[PDB]
């Protein structure tokens, strides 16, 4: 069995190997990369996402989200307060202001310590989930707006033809902006490219151990657990590495830098934070190996999770017994 300790693997494809996306995902899996829940892919030196970022300040962040925490430093939830629209140029200036800028620090480890000590005492503003792409149309390799669609994968594997679309999303971050513990919708894969700026630190639980994290989360957030049998789908709960280690939960960590891809694998729980002003692009995707995870994915039906249009078909075809309850939570 490859990668039996479920370590995060780092890949350096050559320019030839970078041509065929599906083939390279299958290669990484042949080496056991999925067992970690997360892999890093460093593009070949000949590749570029686009020519320059000199022209991005005019993008609009229609609904910036202020991430307000409640709890203790290692076990907290966050809620998103909507703020007035601002441009990327306005948001970058805000990120760099004295109130929001990254503090002086020695190295990534010192910064990580400061994040977990102090996160709860601040409310950073995140420009998340903005439909769009920063890949040049002429970039043919690993262009996240030119991937094979999840609908097409389901049609090819299962023969059924469904509505829905699959497009990328932009994320503008600042110091302390936070992504809560989650798996993807329908336990899909994700791929994330850090276009520019400061790093992103990730934490991940191996898919084979995801239910250990779920059981800890039910203990740590007991009112939330009574509210919903899949409350991690709400994407609001944080648990620190120190608390994970105290409770024996297997996990790994890695820091992504600008120019690097990360892939999350089906049912790989992940969480993390941004080091300073940055911009990432991410999208969900499927492979044949995903289908069994899609069939078994948990679902929130309490109303909180609310998701895209395109998840309807996935539930309807893969989980017909659950469909009626889940759709009530959508409506
Ligand atoms: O970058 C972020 O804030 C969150 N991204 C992801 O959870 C992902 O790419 O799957
Ligand atoms: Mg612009
Ligand atoms: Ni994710
Ligand atoms: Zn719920």
């Amino acid at each position: 069995a490859q990668n039996p300790n479920c370590n995060i693997m780092i890949f350096h494809p050559t320019k030839e190997e970078f041509n065929d996306f599906d083939k390279y995902i299958a290669y990484m899996e042949s080496q056991g990369a999925h067992r970690a829940g997360l892999a890093k892919i460093i593009p070949p030196k000949e590749w570029k996402a686009r020519e320059t970022y000199d022209n991005i300040s005019e993008i609009l962040i229609a609904t910036p989200l202020q991430q307000v925490a409640s709890g203790r430093a290692g076990v907290f939830t966050q809620y998103h307060k909507k703020k007035k629209a601002m441009t990327v140029g306005e948001y970058r200036h805000l990120a760099n202001s004295k109130k929001y800028q990254t503090p002086p620090h020695q190295n990534f480890e010192d910064l990580e310590r400061k994040y977990w000590k102090n996160r709860i005492y601040n409310s950073p503003i995140y420009g998340a989930d903005i439909s769009g792409s920063l890949f040049d149309e002429n970039t043919k390799q690993w262009n996240l707006g030119h991937l094979g669609t999840i609908q097409d994968l389901l049609e090819k594997e299962c023969g059924v033809v469904i509505e829905g679309v699959n497009t990328p999303y932009l994320y503008f971050g600042m110091w302390k902006t936070t992504f809560a513990w989650h798996t993807e919708d329908m336990d899909l894969y994700s791929i994330n490219y850090l276009h520019l700026g400061e790093p992103k630190t990730w934490y991940v639980v191996p898919p084979e151990h995801g239910q250990r994290l779920e059981r800890l989360a039910r203990e740590l957030f007991p009112g939330s657990s009574r509210g919903c049998g899949a409350f991690l789908r709400h994407k609001v709960a944080l648990i620190s590495p120190t608390v994970l280690k105290e409770n024996g939960i297997p996990f790994n960590r890695i820091t992504q830098e600008a120019g690097e891809f990360m892939v999350t694998f089906p049912y790989g729980y992940h969480a993390g934070f941004n080091h300073g002003f940055n911009c990432a692009e991410a999208i969900n995707f499927a492979t044949p190996r995903w289908i069994d995870y899609g069939k078994m994915a948990s679902q929130c039906s309490c109303g909180e999770a609310r998701v895209t249009f395109s998840m309807d078909a996935f539930v309807r075809i893969l989980q017909p017994e659950r469909y009626d309850l889940w759709k009530r939570g959508q409506d």
